[PDB]
């Protein structure tokens, strides 16, 4: 099957978790393709592929609600080409804030009304890859159940 992993991150945490999930899916056989949503452009982005993976880490203040590349992208969600589509969702962010990994359930819940069938569910933790590889690792099996 072919993967598109698109992230948002701004210290590299998100960008971190599409990394490994990337090595994951790719050992298992898959193609994937790795995205930073400042590089995308939401227009028939999904052709092709058979799965669509969406990072965005959590940032509540200024921004609204989502990191800055991928709020000018999910803004376009429609534009993307998401029905028949799997598609999941994941995060970086930080349990301290009240409104943990918000962008994971918002992805899901867009996504979902344009037609596409989630077929993990969202992941939300906090750092880097490293930080929590189990967290990774379970996000990836699940994905790699529906490929
Ligand atoms: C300005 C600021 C606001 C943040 N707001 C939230 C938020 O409300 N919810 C959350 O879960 N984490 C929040 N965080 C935690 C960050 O999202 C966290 O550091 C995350 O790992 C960054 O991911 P990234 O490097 O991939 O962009 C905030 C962090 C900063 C410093």
């Amino acid at each position: 099957s072919k993967v598109l992993i698109v992230f948002g991150s701004s210290t590299g945490n998100t960008e971190s978790i599409a990394q490994k999930l990337e090595e994951l899916i790719a050992a298992g056989g898959h193609e994937v393709t790795l995205l930073n949503a400042a590089d995308a452009s939401a227009e028939n982005l999904a052709d092709g592929y058979d799965a669509v993976l969406f990072g965005c880490s959590a940032w509540g203040m200024e921004d609204l609600e989502m990191q800055d590349d991928f709020l000018s992208l999910f803004e376009e969600f429609d534009r993307i080409g998401l029905a028949g589509r799997k598609v999941a969702a994941f995060a970086s962010g930080d349990q301290e804030y009240e409104h943990f990994c918000g962008a994971v359930p918002a992805i899901e819940e867009r996504a979902k009304e344009l037609g596409a069938t989630i077929i993990a569910e969202g992941l939300k933790m906090e750092g880097d890859a490293s930080n929590d590889p189990e967290a990774v690792a379970s996000f990836a099996e699940d994905v790699l159940k529906q490929l």
